[PDB]
């Protein structure tokens, strides 16, 4: 009750060979396994938690989503606009919180709720 109509999120996507589209601006063919993507995701999370790296800086360098060009920013979205697992994870975050690994048809994500 009272939920905001929209949230704004940045994310870092690591695709794998069973992503809906196993290709990105980084690689014409993404051949890593889902487990390898999860290992990379957990490595990125650790780098962010330790303060060695900034979330948006990692997303701009390493996210397999075209939103890497926007430093991970997807913009604001309402319910029904993102894939259900991503939507649910996003709306479950408090503003400024970062998720753990989120599994979608696109790959594995880290999500940072920015608004």
């Amino acid at each position: 009750q009272g939920e905001p109509a929209r949230v704004r999120c940045s994310h870092l996507l690591v695709k794998h060979s069973q992503s809906r589209r196993p290709s990105s601006w980084r690689q014409e063919q993404i051949t890593r396994t889902q487990e390898e993507a999860l290992e990379l995701i957990n490595g990125y999370i650790q780098k962010i938690k330790s303060g060695e790296e900034d979330f948006e800086s990692l997303a701009s360098q390493f996210s397999d989503c075209s939103s890497a060009k926007a430093r991970g920013d997807l913009g604001a979205f309402s319910r029904g606009q993102m894939q259900k697992p991503f939507e649910d994870a996003s709306f479950a975050l408090r503003t400024g919180e970062m998720s753990g690994p989120v599994f979608t048809d696109s790959g594995i994500h880290i999500i940072l709720r920015t608004e």
